[PDB]
């Protein structure tokens, strides 16, 4: 579903902007709590699918969401700034989770670990790029 949501334009009216952007807002806050729910759950399949699919979720966030940060910037600045402050805390939490991923030393997880790490570098540099 997160691949499907497209960024519109800067000249889009606020209502269509807000519905698809509030879908993105609930998406990133869903992502934050989806990161927060991992600290209670176990059974390495859980962390395995986390390391599989969270990667492509944040890739969708690169290609689809942050173009809206670039596009609806001049008019609705406060909402997107609240959203980015929502995302920085889960970014530091993702640093903690990546630390948790490295410390277990699993052979099945470690094929897609370094690929997820390069995607982590990609997502953080994309966050810094579209904040400008």
């Amino acid at each position: 579903t997160v691949k499907k949501i497209e960024p519109g334009t800067a000249a889009d009216s606020q209502q269509i902007h807000e519905e698809k952007l509030l879908y993105w807002n609930m998406a990133v806050r869903d992502f934050s709590i989806l990161i927060n729910l991992i600290k209670v759950f176990d059974s390495h399949p859980v962390l395995h699918v986390c390391l599989k699919y969270g990667r492509l979720f944040v890739e969708a966030f690169l290609k689809q969401c942050m173009p809206l940060l670039d596009f609806s910037f001049r008019k609705h600045r406060e909402d997107v700034l609240s959203l980015l402050e929502t995302f920085q805390l889960d970014t530091r939490l993702l640093h903690h989770l990546c630390g948790h991923s490295k410390i277990h030393q699993d052979t099945r997880l470690t094929q897609h670990v370094p690929l997820l790490k390069k995607t982590l570098e990609l997502l953080v540099c994309r966050v810094k790029a579209m904040l400008t």
